[PDB]
């Protein structure tokens, strides 16, 4: 009786089987999904490796193996480390476990143990993980504080790339079709008005993301509360296009509390109206190294 012969099994260290891969709790809730924390236990006693795992909710599988796709390929300190993925056509990203989550969770707890020489090397850190994606041709579109996972208390990781574009060769932005659910407070005018993505634009929002860093997170300073208090809090649909008005008007964030001039005028770099008046990630780096030594 035939039987087929079995060859020697490559065991893949980057395929994570299903049934060995247990849910302890949420982490966060994405645009296109959910973001859990696992424990891989093939020996199933508890021993098994913690690891962060992105899966959709019951069409957009595209985008998730787009972003799977992406992540794989980035090397870098400062980018969240993949681990692999989880196969049915349905499939999970496995990444790796950050305890301390994202800045959102950690900085409003550690505020006496994070001072502005700290908050400072983290901006770097976060401009070296952006310029690294810049320079393989991308646009994150989603860069806020929420996206900014801690390593431990001197390294800080760009964690999260679902919105995540290519910008075609000799071309110089992405234009975006489904701009829903945009986080409008972080996004440039060029985003608001014309869905144009450049890497200036993600610029803009690292300044945003930097505002946040120096206000500890804090929920009452957030660009979203500080912009509705420029703007009004009570005008639905209109919100998007009276945030533009007030930009062109040439208003910007405050200074965060205890900040710095220096560090302030850094960060207004980061919001010229003109996207080809913006500063880059290298001037950055430059200019948060001078004031670090
Ligand atoms: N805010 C979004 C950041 C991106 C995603 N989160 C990741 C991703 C990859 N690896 C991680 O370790 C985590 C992580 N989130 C945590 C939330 C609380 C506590 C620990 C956490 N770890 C979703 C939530």
């Amino acid at each position: 009786i035939v039987s087929e012969k079995k060859p020697a099994t490559e065991v893949d260290p980057t395929h994570f089987e299903k049934r060995f891969l247990k849910r302890i709790r949420d982490l966060g809730e994405g645009h296109f999904g959910k973001v859990e924390l696992c424990r891989y236990d093939p020996e199933g006693d508890n021993t098994g490796e913690q690891v962060a795992v992105k899966s959709l909710k019951p069409n957009h599988i595209a985008d998730l193996k787009k972003e799977i796709e992406i992540l794989r390929n980035l090397y870098h300190e400062n980018i969240v480390k993949y681990k692999g993925i989880c196969t049915e056509n349905g499939i999970k990203l496995i990444m790796e476990f950050l305890p301390s989550g994202s800045l959102k969770e950690y900085l409003p707890k550690n505020k006496n143990k994070i001072n502005l020489k700290q908050q400072l090397k983290y901006a770097v850190q976060i401009c070296k993980g952006m310029d690294y994606l810049g320079s393989r041709q991308y646009v994150h579109r989603d860069l806020a504080a929420r996206n900014v996972l801690v390593e431990s208390e001197h390294q800080v990781k760009i964690g999260d790339f679902g919105l995540t574009k290519a910008i075609e060769t000799d071309k110089e932005y992405y234009t975006v079709k489904d701009d829903r659910d945009s986080p409008v407070f972080w996004y440039a005018p060029e985003c608001l008005m014309q869905s144009k993505f450049y890497i200036a634009s993600d610029v803009w929002s690292f300044g945003v993301t930097l505002h946040e860093l120096l206000t500890y997170c804090d929920s009452d300073s957030s660009p979203m509360a500080l912009f509705l208090k420029m703007i009004g809090p009570t005008h639905g649909q209109m919100t998007v296009t009276r945030l533009v008005n007030t930009l062109k008007e040439g208003k910007r964030l405050p200074c965060p509390p205890n900040c710095p001039d220096e560090v302030y005028q850094l960060m207004r770099k980061c919001w010229e109206f003109q996207p080809s008046n913006r500063t880059s990630f290298q001037n950055l780096i430059e200019g948060f190294e001078a004031l670090l030594k």
